[PDB]
RNA sequence: GUGGCGUUCAGCCACCCGAGAUUGAGCAAUAACAGGUCUGUGAUGCCCUUAGAUGUCCGGGGCUGCACGCGCGCUACACUGAC
């Protein structure tokens, strides 16, 4: 908290903003590479666009309105940083807060599918001889 | 084939000559099991469902989740070794 530097690759989010998608490609990691190389299809555009006029049509200071996908394969763009967005679970849209340093992630680790275990008792057969 | 055993039958043992003196499979009876398979089938009876479908397609998820128990395995514990 002492320090306000984001230096993603050692940019920070400024120039990293404004710089178009072929050196960003090259900013990347290799998986992320290859995704943006090969084609980044029409849905992921419509959810661009959603994006952009629900960060566009946000009143100033306070967080835009909620945009729900079922794109939990999305590269998180910086174009996409402080946006809201729900991912779904297959069951429900989770809340996502689209943070500065996570600008290489999947949406889809950011919504768990699945509830984490806490074990009952063994039941009958669980432990033989 | 030769020798020996054998009721001197059916055969067995050893040996010579030989590539070889018992290569490995496949197929495979009668009678059966409430064995498995309706999730192989435009094989199929009966029951259920049939438009807000248990038909069908599309998107996402799961089948892989982890205090634990069991089974088939893989890699090892090195100097008969590693590099």
């Amino acid at each position: 908290r002492t320090f306000r530097k984001f230096t993603y690759r050692g940019v920070d989010l400024d120039q990293l903003l404004d710089m178009s998608y072929e050196q960003l490609m090259q900013l990347y990691s290799a998986r992320q590479r290859r995704r943006l190389n090969r084609g980044l299809r029409r849905k992921q555009h419509s959810l661009l666009k959603r994006l952009r006029k629900a960060k566009k049509e946000a009143p100033p200071m306070e967080k835009p309105e909620v945009v729900k996908t079922h794109l939990r394969d999305m590269i998180i763009l910086p174009e996409m940083v402080g946006s809201m967005v729900g991912v779904y679970n297959g069951k429900t849209f989770n809340q996502v807060e689209i943070k500065p340093e996570m600008i290489g992630h999947y949406l889809g680790e950011f919504s768990i599918t699945y509830k984490p275990v806490k074990h009952g008792r063994p039941g009958i057969g669980a432990t033989h001889s």
